[PDB]
Parts: structure tokens; C-alpha cells; sequence
């Protein structure tokens, strides 16, 4: 009753080009199995939708990755919030809600989007440039880690450590394997950072240590929260900055929309989010026998939710295969849905929208210029390289 299919998810030709092989996941049916690896998946907007919003049956505190927490040990502590399910999910996620929280976007927003603003204008004297090494990653990187608090000194080991975490959720091949290997030095970087002397007062880091004194989370739990925002704070936005940036490359119309109306950024930064969905998949575990899509799933079973399909699911969106930065975007799975959606959705939102706005008033043209490399991994969409010329409004 449920077809089987080969396709392997997390090979290299996948990554190199998925949406055909997502249109046959989505038209094979709501529920597939994919014998590479043993496990269902959802490829539709509907069902992707509907396990994100069942917490109760498909959990999360066996593991989002592959590798099922009651049958293998995680390579490295569990995730306090993304790793649980409520109720033991719920404070320390009021917890990250409160840190990254409207009020605290207002003390920050002045000195993020002056760096978007000074970073532009610097790519532009410079006029050819790598839209992901000298912009994707060169932004993040000057506002997010200071944002955390933390110091100076092993910055270099953030983006590693990013690559890692997310390279674990896939299953044990090639990605995987050369990502845990050897890669105490990562950890050991960022767990020293998650230590509260560690942090500068006034930035996420320490805030975090500050509600231990509420009682929503023991003084013991307060790292493991930092280490969730050093884990998802950074590559995430490259990457989500980058696809913004890679779209506005190849719709030269989308860009020009934006220019004439800045305001568009935020919804621009928002559509990039659903065409490319730079999150790819996550797995949810069954916690008991369900029915989905008229297929029987037994329990402890890992379902793999494809939240890129999901977003480019015709039965959902109006030519999904197009860029359109006045798209109404609400209800995108690119940012999860329900208990696990995103908690640090408005720091990605203000990152992109004030890169977006100073393109927008600054710039007149984006072209690809020179050799496009995908970067490859287990659960992130993104490109390693992506040459383009800058010209000046
Ligand atoms: C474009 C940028 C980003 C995208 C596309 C993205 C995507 C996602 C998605 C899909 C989830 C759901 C995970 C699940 O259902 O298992 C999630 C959760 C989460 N994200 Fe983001 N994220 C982004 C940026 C960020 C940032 C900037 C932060 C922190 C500063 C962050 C921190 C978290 C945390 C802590 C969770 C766990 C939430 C929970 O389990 O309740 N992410 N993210
Ligand atoms: C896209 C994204 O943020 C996924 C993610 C969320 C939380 C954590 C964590 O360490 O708690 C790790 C990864
Ligand atoms: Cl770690």
C-alpha cells in the first residue's frame, strides 16, 4: 500500500539538484518508504504539515536526525528543546522566546542593520565579490557572535561546529562520518563558551544564565540552552541570506520590485525561505502505531518530513517554482510549524530583512559572474561559493 522508493535523500546528486526527485516523493504518494535508510517520508505540504503539528504521536525526544535516541547514544548531550517534547520542552522554550524576543529585536536592530547597511556599501567599492564567503558568511558573522556575547577568541570553530550539528541529523554516510571524526575541538570550543563567565553580560548568552534565578530553567540546564543558539544561530542565516541573495540573482525582476519598494525586504527575505528552504528535512519519531496518508506506521518509526518539498508542493502554492517577493508566504514550512517552530525566527528575519533593505536602496544589478559550487550537507541547502558583480544604484 506504500511505495517503496531508492531514492537516497542525502546523496550528493540529491543535494546537486533535489525537485525532481521531490516531485516523484510528493507524487508517489502522501507516504512513502525509502528503503536506503529504513524510514517513511512526507513530501507534501499536507502531511509535512500535519506530523510538525502532532507532537504527541511523532516526538522529537528520540532525535530529529535519523539516529533514534532509545537505540543509539547522540554524539553529544541532547538538545534541551529541540530534542524534547512537552512538557519538558515547554520552559526552556519560554526561556528562548524571551531572550530572542520582540523586545529584545529593538536593542539590537539599530546596530545589525547599520552593519548591513556598512557591509553593501563596503562590497560595492569592492564591486566583484562572493555573495557567501564576503556576504552570506561576513555578515552573520559580524553581528551574531557579538549579539551571543561571546569573545574574540575561537570565532573560527563557530561554522564547523554549525556544519557538524547539522551534518548529524542525516544518516551515517560520508557527510556524517567526517564531520563527528575529530571533531572534539569544535565541541570543546563552544561548551567552554556556553559557561556563564564566559559571556558578556547583556548578550543571549548571558541573558540565558539570567533566568536560571526564575526558576524556569537549574543553573545546569543554562549551557545547553547556549549551546542550542550557538548550534542554529549562525549557518542557518548564511545560508538563508545566501538563497535570498541567490534568488534575487537569478529574478532580476524580483530584484528591481525590491529597489522600488524597500519595504518588500522582509517578505523578499521571507519568500527566499520557502523557494530554497535552507533547512531541508527533519525527522520525527512515532511514539505509537498511526494512520497518515491511509498508511499504517508502527511505532518507533522515524518519519522524514522533506519541509523544501513541502514548500514547493503545487497542491499548496501558485507556480512554486517562482520567486515572488509579494507571495503571501504564511504557512511556509521553513521555519517549522507548531511546539518546534522556530524560536529564533526574528533574529533570521532581522538579519535578512536588513541585508535585503540595503540592497535594495543600494544596489542595481546583481550578476553571477563566475563559477557557482553548491555546498553540501546533510540537512542544510546552501551554496559554498556564488561570484557576482555588484553595481551601484
Ligand atoms: C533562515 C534561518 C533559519 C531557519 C530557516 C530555521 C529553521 C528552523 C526550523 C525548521 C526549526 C524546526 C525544527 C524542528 O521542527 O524540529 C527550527 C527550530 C529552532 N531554531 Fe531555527 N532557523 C533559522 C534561524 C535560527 C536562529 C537565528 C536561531 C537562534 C538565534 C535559531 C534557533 C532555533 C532553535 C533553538 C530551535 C528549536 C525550537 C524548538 O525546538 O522549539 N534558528 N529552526
Ligand atoms: C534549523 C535549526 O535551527 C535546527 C536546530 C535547532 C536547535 C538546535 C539545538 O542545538 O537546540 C540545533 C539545530
Ligand atoms: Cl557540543
Amino acid at each position: 500500500t506504500i511505495p517503496h522508493l531508492a531514492i537516497d535523500p542525502f546523496s550528493l546528486d540529491f543535494f546537486d539538484d533535489p525537485y525532481p526527485d521531490q516531485q516523484t516523493l510528493r507524487d508517489a504518494g502522501p507516504v512513502v518508504y525509502l528503503d536506503k535508510w529504513n524510514v517513511y517520508g512526507v513530501a507534501r505540504y499536507a502531511e509535512v504539515h500535519a506530523v510538525l503539528n502532532d507532537p504527541t504521536t511523532f516526538c522529537s525526544s528520540r532525535g530529529v536526525g535519523l539516529s533514534d535516541f532509545k537505540k543509539e547514544k547522540p554524539w553529544r548531550p541532547p538538545s534541551l528543546i529541540l530534542e524534547a517534547d512537552p512538557p519538558a520542552h515547554t520552559r526552556p522554550r519560554a526561556v528562548l522566546s524571551k531572550v530572542l524576543s520582540p523586545a529584545t529585536m529593538k536593542t539590537i536592530r539599530d546596530g545589525f542593520a547599520a552593519a548591513a547597511d556598512a557591509k553593501v556599501d563596503e562590497l560595492l567599492q569592492r564591486g566583484c565579490i562572493d555573495a557567501i564567503a564576503d556576504l552570506a558568511e561576513a555578515y552573520p558573522l559580524s553581528v551574531f557572535p557579538d549579539a551571543m556575547g561571546l569573545k574574540q577568541e575561537g570565532r573560527e570553530h563557530l561554522l564547523p561546529y554549525a556544519g557538524l550539528v547539522f551534518n548529524a541529523f542525516g544518516p551515517p554516510n560520508e557527510l556524517r562520518q567526517t564531520a563527528i571524526e575529530r571533531s572534539a575541538p569544535h565541541q570543546a570550543y563552544v561548551n567552554e563558551q556556553c559557561q556563564r563567565p564566559n559571556l558578556a553580560p547583556g548578550g543571549f548568552g548571558a541573558c540565558i544564565h539570567a533566568f536560571t534565578d526564575t526558576g524556569e530553567i537549574t543553573p545546569d540546564e543554562a549551557p545547553l540552552l547556549v549551546r542550542s543558539l550557538l548550534s542554529a544561530g549562525l549557518d542557518t542565516t548564511v545560508n538563508g541570506i545566501g538563497a535570498a541573495v541567490y534568488c534575487l540573482a537569478r529574478f532580476p525582476g524580483e530584484l528591481q520590485r525590491l529597489r522600488s519598494d524597500p519595504t518588500l525586504a522582509r517578505n523578499a527575505f521571507e519568500e527566499a525561505v520557502r523557494f530554497e528552504s535552507p533547512v531541508q528535512t527533519f525527522f520525527r519519531t512515532t511514539t505509537r502505531e498511526v494512520e497518515l496518508g491511509g498508511a499504517v506506521i508502527g511505532e518507533g518509526e522515524k518519519v522524514l518530513m522533506f519541509l523544501g518539498s513541502a514548500n514547493r508542493d503545487p497542491r499548496r502554492w501558485s507556480d512554486p517554482d517562482l520567486y515572488d517577493i509579494t507571495r503571501k508566504t504564511s504557512g511556509h514550512v521553513g521555519f517549522g510549524s507548531g511546539v518546534h517552530m522556530c524560536v529564533g525566527q526574528l533574529v533570521a528575519r532581522l538579519e535578512g530583512e536588513v541585508m535585503l533593505s540595503a540592497l535594495a536602496r543600494k544596489v542595481a544589478a546583481i550578476d553571477i559572474d563566475g563559477p557557482v559550487k553548491r555546498r553540501f550537507n546533510n540537512t542544510l541547502r546552501g551554496l559554498e561559493s556564488l561570484p557576482v558583480k555588484l553595481t551601484p544604484a
